[PDB]
Parts: C-alpha cells; sequence; structure tokens
C-alpha cells in the first residue's frame, strides 16, 4: 500500500503497449495513487477468493502474456475514472474518490466479468467465446458503471428496473469507448468476443435485433431467466439512446440525432437526478425527458428528441 508512485510499461490483452501507474515498495504494484483514493489491481490465480493479492512485478515492465489482463483491468479503470471525473465532474464511483479495486484471472475459463457490489472481476475466457475480459474498454467501463449506478439510481436488477440498469451500462461502457477513442462502436464487447469470428459482439446498441435482442417495447420478454431478461430488455433501452445520439428511423419514427456528449449528458443527468431503485421504462422516459429539458429547454431539439426516440421504440 505505502509507497512511492511509478510509471511501469506494459502490453494489453489486443497488444498495444501503454504506461501504467504502479506503486513501488520492494515490488512495484499495480496501484495507481493518480486517480482518487487509488485503483488497485488484484491476481485471483485462477481462483474464486476475492480480491486475491495485490498484483506485485519486480521490475515494473509488463509484458508477459499472464500481465496482460492485469495491466488492461488497471488501465481501463483508469480511462474510466477520467471519463467520470472529466466529462461529468464525477469522482470516482461515490462520488468521494473510493477506492476502485479490479480482480484479473478469476476462475478457469470464465466467459465473464463482473461488479461484485465492491469491485470488479474479468474472467480470462476461454479462448473460444472469450479471450481475457479486461480487454474490452467497453466491458471494463460497463462492470465499474455497474458502481456509480449502485450509489446513484440503485436500479433494481430485474425486470425493467435491471434492463435500465443493464443499459445505463452498456451506454456509458460504449461512451467510455468513444472517449478512449480508439476503435470505437456502438457494439458491446466486440474486442474480446469470439476470437476468429470476425465482426460480431455480444450485444448491439445500433441494431439490437442483430443478436436476438428486442428493439421495440412490444418484443419484450416477459419470461424469468436473467433475471427476466436483464441483458435482453435492455436492447430496447440501448436502442433509444443509439436513435438520441446518432439519428435514425426506426419502425417509420424519425428521430434527428443530438450527439454523444448530449445523450450522455441527459442519461447522467436521469440516472444522477431522477431515476430510482423501482424505476420502469415509462419513467425512464420521464426522467430523461425532465433531464433534456433542465439543460436545453422545454422547446429543445433534445427534448423533442428523447421523446421521438422513445415513441420509436414503443415505449410511452
Ligand atoms: N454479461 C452478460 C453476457 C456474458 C456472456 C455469458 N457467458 C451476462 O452475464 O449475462
Ligand atoms: C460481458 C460484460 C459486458 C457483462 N458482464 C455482460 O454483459
Ligand atoms: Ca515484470
Ligand atoms: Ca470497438
Ligand atoms: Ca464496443
Ligand atoms: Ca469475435
Ligand atoms: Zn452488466
Amino acid at each position: 500500500i505505502t509507497g512511492t508512485s511509478t510509471v511501469g510499461v506494459g502490453r494489453g490483452v489486443l497488444g498495444d503497449q501503454k504506461n501504467i501507474n504502479t506503486t513501488y515498495s520492494t515490488y512495484y504494484y499495480l496501484q495507481d495513487n493518480t486517480r482518487g483514493d487509488g485503483i488497485f489491481t488484484y491476481d485471483a490465480k485462477y481462483r474464486t477468493t476475492l480480491p486475491g493479492s495485490l498484483w506485485a512485478d519486480a521490475d515494473n515492465q509488463f509484458f508477459a502474456s499472464y500481465d496482460a489482463p492485469a495491466v488492461d483491468a488497471h488501465y481501463y479503470a483508469g480511462v474510466t475514472y477520467d471519463y467520470y471525473k472529466n466529462v461529468h465532474n464525477r469522482l470516482s464511483y461515490d462520488g468521494n474518490n473510493a477506492a476502485i479495486r479490479s480482480s484479473v484471472h478469476y476462475s478457469q475459463g470464465y466467459n465473464n466479468a463482473f461488479w461484485n457490489g465492491s469491485e470488479m472481476v474479468y474472467g480470462d475466457g476461454d479462448g473460444q467465446t472469450f479471450i481475457p475480459l479486461s480487454g474490452g474498454i467497453d466491458v471494463v467501463a460497463h462492470e465499474l458503471t455497474h458502481a456509480v449506478t449502485d450509489y446513484t439510481a440503485g436500479l433494481i436488477y430485474q425486470n425493467e428496473s435491471g434492463a435500465i440498469n443493464e443499459a445505463i451500462s452498456d451506454i456509458f461502457g460504449t461512451l467510455v469507448e468513444f472517449y478512449a477513442n480508439k476503435n470505437p462502436d456502438w457494439e458491446i464487447g466486440e474486442d474480446v468476443y469470439t476470437p476468429g469470428i470476425s465482426g460480431d459482439s455480444l450485444r448491439s446498441m445500433s441494431d439490437p435485433a442483430k443478436y436476438g435482442d428486442p428493439d421495440h417495447y412490444s418484443k419484450r420478454y416477459t419470461g424469468t431467466q436473467d433475471n427476466g431478461g436483464v441483458h435482453i430488455n435492455s436492447g430496447i433501452i440501448n436502442k433509444a439512446a443509439y436513435l438520441i445520439s446518432q439519428g435514425g428511423t426506426h419502425y417509420g419514427v424519425s428521430v434527428v440525432g443530438i450527439g454523444r456528449d448530449k445523450l450522455g449528458k441527459i442519461f447522467y443527468r436521469a440516472l444522477t437526478q431522477y431515476l430510482t431503485p423501482t424505476s420502469n421504462f415509462s419513467q425512464l422516459r420521464a426522467a430523461a425527458v425532465q433531464s433534456a429539458t433542465d439543460l436545453y429547454g422545454s422547446t429543445s431539439q433534445e427534448v423533442a428528441s428523447v421523446k421521438q426516440a422513445f415513441d420509436a421504440v414503443g415505449v410511452k
């Protein structure tokens, strides 16, 4: 924990070199003291005990294959911290510079990642369905966003409430991806999903139906799986957000896009000032309408475009 701030260099999951903020005290640790109360990255050592051990490195160079997932979890956590601070004036997930902790090499062959109420956790994937999941900046930011949601709206992880929770994570994960600006898109998880299949992703915001997700309230999943479809019905909200930002005509409804920055401002406002644990899609629409009204005014294009976007996905 206590030491002097250093800068190491390493290679991520996709093979790019980057600098990472580390801490030196006998070993060099993945502990970034430059952001809030720190970003801390841990090795779960293929087990499921959390957090595992604060990541220690003898020489401050992180180019081993074992190193790569840790490099990206640490680095992309910094990027995501930077987005929230610079764009939304938010200091870490709780708004009070809480330490951000992530563990990598969780379990063996684990095809997923998550926020467990206290930290981020990333599987290495089985190498067929996924490569290590911290390799996707949209994935890291999706997970950290769950932390932001837990401390703000606190959307319950079930049915419509839980689909909004998910969509907020896909929205901000994407807006983070655009912020770092590498090869950004409106898809989710493309950098780490199915190496060896080109062009696919876990979910699409631009066309949720591409991967079996609803793009209209009329096609909402009403069953029991996936906590009442939280990763499925998120499609409806993802599509609304895509339309607000990028524009389009969808089931005959025309939406004039207002761009990514304003989408982010509206949904961050909604998230932090209007939504509640029990909010449903209709309540989301009104929160987004009030937010856009606060920011741009009653008669703005921005308000009209929020309304059209929700009309287009069948949410009144
Ligand atoms: N993150 C999503 C999809 C991950 C893929 C499931 N192996 C979920 O937990 O449902
Ligand atoms: Ca090393
Ligand atoms: Ca991308
Ligand atoms: Ca993406
Ligand atoms: Ca793929
Ligand atoms: Zn999620």
